[PDB]
């Protein structure tokens, strides 16, 4: 077998873009509170950093459905790429340009959020399909390597990038990533004639969606429709929302209309699934039921991406009133996570879970999730104290985050690198697109509660309660959030008992 010679240049491609992300991203909270956002009182401003922040992160984790539509109906996954990434650059030039216009720079968070977002279920998987079976031996190697530029990027990016900006301002530490991204496009278009172009995907008549849309429409003799009221109330319910978007927000609002469209017309299609008998095949209407269970699975995950994406905002505005060195920039501690996770990933695949199962238990990647999720749910615990036992004393950072960092990246493995390979396996294979599309949009949901935390919180109600409890509103939020992600670990183990008595033994 031999490797196929336009990898190098996906690769390439893949790592330059990686290290302009994360290298942004990571220094996008501390340059809101310094900068852009300096027209905002301090107690003010890190409330709205945070909006900006988890707005940005939500289009990130949306927008791969518009990426993995345009190219699937059009115009093709290279073609896509190349034009997304084009737009993608003019995102990060943006930044630098409208480094002191605030409706500027939100315009370019956009683009970033667009192509970002846009390329990453195409790049991926663009990259699979360049093997043939004689080369899929090689195949496992080469998404190795991808996923070393993950954690080599984010890691050296959470380092030098607040260096950057802390020494030569926001223009040019915006402006590296985008000279970054830049050449990432170069190397994807220096080898277009080497690619190998699956042709267009025939649309499945038998779909996921079609399914639905018959579970709704066809009625049966004698009967009421229960499930097209139920999508009707959350088309009244989305309004509802959308019409409340002056409170919530815009990306707040179209979110929370998304969310309920989704999860009434999910709802009521489960009822009327038997009714799509009539117009599809047996095995097209069962596979999306055993997706609708998946999607009960995903929903009770979203708490945990919750705390995990609040690492890169909210961990960032504890560190900088704790005690650092000279040299450190509280930033940095983000690159706690790429290396925790190369070092845990092989840890616990080797040595801990072998060592686990000797004692005698399973180790179900279903038990795993649910255990992921409560850790994530202690380690802001442990956030949570930080926070109390700081309101009156000196607690170093440096030291300090290293442990609920040490629980979040272990929760991480546990969750994160289950979840979506455990899916695959429990539906047909032709739901594999209609799976990854749901996975992205639980990341965009967890980062809608974070929007509407800190929605809720700013209402006359709930602020007493914060005033009765004598708590800082800033701990009171981490420990809500604490719960928020133990409470779903219960649900999520009282379902998974359910969901291994449906479709097999
Ligand atoms: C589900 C559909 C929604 C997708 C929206 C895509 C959003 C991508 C980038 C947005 C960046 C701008 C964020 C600015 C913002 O919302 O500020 C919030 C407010 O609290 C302060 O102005
Ligand atoms: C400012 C310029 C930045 C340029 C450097 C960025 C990244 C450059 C190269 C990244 C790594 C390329 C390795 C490709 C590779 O060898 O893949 C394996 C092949 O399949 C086998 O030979
Ligand atoms: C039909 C596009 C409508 C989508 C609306 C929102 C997205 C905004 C910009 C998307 C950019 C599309 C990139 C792909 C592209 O332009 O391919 C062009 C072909 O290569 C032309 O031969
Ligand atoms: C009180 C709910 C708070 C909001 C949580 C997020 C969205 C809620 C539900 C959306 C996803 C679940 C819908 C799919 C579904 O009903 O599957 C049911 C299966 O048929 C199980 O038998
Ligand atoms: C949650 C299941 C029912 C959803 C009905 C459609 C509601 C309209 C917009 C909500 C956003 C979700 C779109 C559904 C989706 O991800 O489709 C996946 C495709 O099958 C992927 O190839």
């Amino acid at each position: 077998p031999k490797w196929p010679r336009q990898i190098p240049y996906i690769i390439a491609s893949e790592a330059c873009e990686r290290f302009s992300f994360y290298g942004m991203r990571n220094i996008l909270t501390p340059f809101l509170m310094t900068a852009l956002l300096l027209s905002i009182p301090e107690e003010l401003r890190g409330a709205v950093a945070k909006d900006v922040f988890h707005s940005f992160v939500i289009g990130v984790y949306f927008f791969p459905l518009l990426g993995g539509w345009i190219a699937d109906r059009f115009f093709g996954k290279y073609n896509t790429i190349l034009w997304l990434s084009l737009i993608y650059c003019v995102g990060h030039a943006f930044l630098a340009i409208f480094e002191h216009s605030v409706q500027g720079f939100y315009t370019g968070l956009f683009l970033i959020a667009l192509g970002s977002g846009g390329i990453k279920p195409l790049v991926s998987s663009f990259m699979g399909d360049q093997f043939d079976q004689s080369n899929k031996s090689l195949a496992q190697k080469a998404f190795d390597m991808f996923y070393f530029t993950i954690n080599f990027g984010s890691f050296f990016a959470s380092l030098s990038m607040p260096l950057l900006l802390k020494n030569f301002g926001a223009a040019v530490a915006f402006g590296i990533p985008g000279v970054l991204m830049f050449v990432a496009t170069v190397f994807f278009w220096l080898g277009r004639k080497r690619y190998i172009h699956m042709p267009p995907e025939p649309k499945d008549p038998h779909g996921f969606l079609p399914v639905i849309r018959s579970a709704l429409l066809t009625k049966v003799e004698g009967k009421g429709n229960i499930g097209l009221v139920l999508a009707l109330i959350g088309g009244v319910s989305a309004a509802y929302a959308l019409v409340n978007i002056p409170t919530l927000g815009i990306v707040a609002g179209l979110c929370c209309a998304m969310v309920l469209v989704m999860g009434f017309v999910g709802a009521g299609a489960s009822l009327q699934l038997e009714r799509a008998r009539k117009s599809h095949p047996d095995a097209a209407v069962d596979g999306v039921r055993s997706v609708l269970r998946i999607l009960v699975l995903f929903a009770l995950v979203t708490p945990f991406w919750s705390l995990f994406d609040q690492k890169a905002s909210t961990w960032i505005l504890q560190a900088n009133d704790m005690v650092k060195p000279q040299w450190f920039e509280p930033a940095m501690m983000q690159a706690l996570n790429p290396l925790l996770v190369m070092l845990l990933i092989p840890f616990n695949n080797f040595v801990l879970y072998p060592a686990i199962e000797r004692m005698g238990v399973k180790l179900t990647a279903l038990r795993k999730m649910g255990a992921g999720i409560a850790i994530t749910g202690l380690s802001w615990i442990v956030v949570g104290t930080i926070q109390l036992m700081m309101d009156g004393g000196s607690a170093l950072s440096i030291f300090w985050q290293i442990l609920p960092y040490a629980l979040l990246t272990f929760g991480e493995v546990l969750v994160s690198a289950t979840g979506l390979e455990f899916a695959y396996s429990q539906a047909p294979k032709a739901m594999k697109g209609t799976i990854m599309s749901f996975w992205t949009l639980s990341v965009t949901v967890g980062n809608l509660w974070v929007l509407l935390a800190n929605v809720s919180v700013k209402s006359p109600t709930v602020t007493e309660q914060i005033v009765q409890t004598g708590m800082s509103v800033t701990a009171f939020q981490m420990f809500f959030f604490a719960g928020f992600a133990i409470l779903a670990a219960i649900v999520f183990a009282l379902y998974a008992r359910s969901y291994q008595m449906q479709d097999h033994y």
